[PDB]
């Protein structure tokens, strides 16, 4: 009864810090992770080391990565109140500038953005430590040739967000990330295309859906860090040339329709962004298909991920003054219920009957130098380590649910599965829940 937040979302952090590629900082809390993928670079030779790995694989998703910073970032700075109450202000800035630190160094020429570092198959045909990876890493990128309009649009919109954050504790820093936002927004809406039709390899696990909204989000993002009506004209007359009022409701890594509405209306305070958002979440609370035990069900793939995606949309419309008490409470009930309310929690290393078998390379790997390959993802026993933090698929529509590292449907993890959830649990500290 009565779940810490604060300790939580600290775990949360933890996961973070379990995710992350290339030199390890000396006050790395995670410590069982070591330095890896230091040779990752570019076709100049670039370094391009750092970044987090994905998922359960060491590849870096350039896409997935982008939008779990702008979330972080997002979070940060509607809900700081949450991290400086856990203790955790410095480490959520350390999330973000992980990862932003990353896009600096992707982001090669002002037109040419690195999208992904590794493979897919040669990276998931390995299961072992990061450090101990032989394979080759290829490194691919788009450019004015191979556009990706909604891999540079996010990426923009992460940055942007990243220099909200440090606009005080950093201001270097904060215009360095600014000044690559500009740059990233300007290459995504002059050359339109979805990065995964040139990152090709990508297509085949984040495939994007559509790149329009990403352009709407980015300039919305990039209208509240430089308060220049230009990117808010645009961002608006985007957001009415492709309809997106009318889009399916939702925000995940593929999509950012609910993101953008909420967000817009926040910066413009216009009735008719408030409205769409009302809609969405009186339709989640009312009517989208949930458990029996109560957890809103979206889909088979991330399923926890989808619910707590949509709590965090809903605390951020209370936020707007729309059913704030409800719309609170039923976000609680989601992330409540990742927490256990259901019978058990699916947060890794936390609460009763956690998961202990996530689908995760180096989490399931002892100490060097015994050896971690194929074996250790064959063995009986729980993970090795503890991910502390990590939230998993989830249970199916029934609330049935089983422990197994090969699943990966209900045991996957993710840097993208972690992002609105953490973003939650700031908010829900901030509001003394
Ligand atoms: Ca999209």
């Amino acid at each position: 009864m009565a779940y810490d937040y604060k300790q939580v979302l600290r775990d949360s952090l933890l996961f973070y810090e379990a995710q992350r590629s290339g030199r390890l900082p000396a006050d790395q809390k995670v410590t069982w992770r070591k330095d890896s993928a230091l040779n990752d670079q570019g076709d100049q030779g670039q370094d391009l080391t750092g970044g987090y790995f994905d998922a359960g694989d060491f590849v870096k998703f350039g896409f997935p990565m982008a939008y779990t910073a702008t979330v972080l970032a997002w979070g940060l700075i509607d809900f700081e109140a949450g991290y400086s109450s856990a203790g955790a202000l410095d480490d959520g800035r350390k999330a973000v500038k992980w990862a932003t630190d990353y896009f600096i160094k992707a982001h090669t020429s002002q037109n040419e953005f690195y999208g992904q570092v590794g493979q897919g198959d040669a990276d998931h045909a390995f299961w072992g430590r990061p450090e101990d990876m032989t394979m080759a890493r290829p490194a691919y990128k788009i450019d004015t040739s191979r556009p990706g309009s909604d891999l540079a649009g996010e990426t923009a919109a992460a940055l942007a967000a990243a220099s909200i954050v440090f606009r005080n504790v950093d201001g270097t820093y904060s215009n360095n990330l600014l000044t690559h936002a500009r740059q990233l927004f300007d290459f995504a809406n002059n050359y339109r295309g979805k990065y995964s039709d040139s990152i090709t390899d990508a297509r085949n696990f984040y495939a994007s859906a559509d790149y329009r909204d990403e352009l709407v989000w980015a300039a919305a993002w990039l209208y509240r860090a430089t308060n220049d009506n230009t990117y808010l004209n645009t961002a608006e007359s985007l957001y009415d040339e492709f309809g997106l009022q009318n889009w399916g409701g939702g925000l995940n890594w593929d999509s950012k329709v609910s993101g953008v509405q909420v967000l817009l209306a926040k910066l413009t305070n216009k009735q008719a962004y408030k409205d769409t958002v009302q809609s969405y979440v009186n339709y989640l609370i009312n009517n989208q298909q949930k458990t029996p035990k109560g957890l809103l069900y979206i889909d088979m793939w991330g399923t926890l991920r989808h619910a707590a995606n949509a709590a965090f949309i809903m605390l951020e419309a209370a936020e707007l003054g729309l059913s704030a008490s409800s719309y609170r409470q039923f976000a609680q009930t989601q992330i409540d219920y990742a927490l256990g309310d259901g019978g058990r929690s699916f947060v890794c290393g936390f609460g009763s009957n956690p998961p202990t078998r996530p689908h995760h390379r180096s989490s399931s790997c002892p100490p060097a130098p015994a050896t971690c390959d194929w074996n250790t993802f064959n063995s009986p026993d729980p993970n090795y380590h503890v991910l502390s933090g990590a939230l998993v698929g989830g249970p199916d529509q029934n609330d049935n649910y089983v422990d197994d590292r090969s699943d990966y449907v209900h045991n996957e993890v993710a840097t993208d599965y972690n992002a609105g959830f953490q973003s939650a649990l700031a908010a829900l500290v901030a509001l003394g829940y």
